[PDB]
């Protein structure tokens, strides 16, 4: 099991009002660049959020969501530090409530 990262949005900041896909593409180029693993994702309405351990994220969590999820904590402090309008928080995954965290609810 590793530990997750994540900043969650509303899909409506998040994909229409400060759409993160070419933050994410150009730093694929860069980590293809150096031959590094991609260690980070966007997952739209994730599965992870229905997860027990997270219960009180799912309450404060907007309706429609997505998630900015990486193994790399410096990472996701940059994504937070970048948008501010997001939840943030950590978990562990596999396990049986959280079999596949990159899986999308939608």
């Amino acid at each position: 099991m590793a530990t997750y990262y994540y900043a969650l949005a509303s899909q409506k900041f998040l994909l229409e009002e400060e759409p993160f896909e070419e933050v994410l593409k150009e730093r694929r180029r860069d980590y293809g660049e150096k031959n590094k693993e991609i260690d980070f994702w966007q997952v739209i309405q994730p599965a992870f959020l229905n997860a027990p351990e997270l219960a009180e994220a799912k309450a404060k969590a907007p309706e429609k969501n997505v998630a900015i999820v990486s193994t790399n904590k410096s990472f996701i402090v940059w994504v937070k530090l970048a948008l501010e309008y997001v939840l943030t928080g950590e978990f562990e995954a596999p396990s049986d409530a959280i079999p596949d965290p990159l899986a999308s609810l939608d």
